[PDB]
């Protein structure tokens, strides 16, 4: 087992788990805590392979919402969307959305249906589930 438990789905070189945890999310760092609690961090897409993986995988193993939070945060200083994986956003499935100055009002969620993302950061408490991605040093 590369992954901690069987609820962890191994993909390429990482392990994924959805834990629909209802917690007071102050910032996306708070929601991302749900994952860090498991030694993981929020999901991070570097290819459609990941994007479309999560997409089915979510519903295939776990429940599956219409959209899962991406593990992407909006650094308002850089004004960038960043992966909690701490790696460059080298891939993106951005859909055409409405976008004001700040998209801090919204967060980034990958759409379970199509695999499209929304812009933002989850600085809202309305997050009850995040996908966690942790890499496995076993395959690193």
């Amino acid at each position: 087992m590369d992954c901690p438990s069987s609820t962890w789905i191994q993909f390429q070189d990482s392990c994924y788990i959805f834990l629909q945890e209802a917690i007071k999310v102050e910032s996306i760092e708070d929601v991302r805590n749900q994952c860090t609690d498991h030694g993981a961090d929020m999901i991070s897409i570097h290819n459609e392979e990941e994007n479309a993986f999560i997409l089915d995988t979510l519903k295939k193993q776990w429940k599956g919402p219409d959209d899962i939070l991406l593990g992407m945060f909006y650094d308002t200083d850089d004004a960038s969307f960043k992966w909690f994986d701490n790696s460059n956003m080298t891939f993106d499935k951005w859909t055409d959305q409405d976008d004001d100055e700040d998209l801090v009002d919204t967060c980034a969620f990958l759409h379970i249906k199509t695999g499209e993302w929304k812009k933002g950061n989850c600085e809202v408490s309305s997050v009850e589930g995040t996908l966690c991605k942790t890499a496995i040093p076993y395959k690193r």
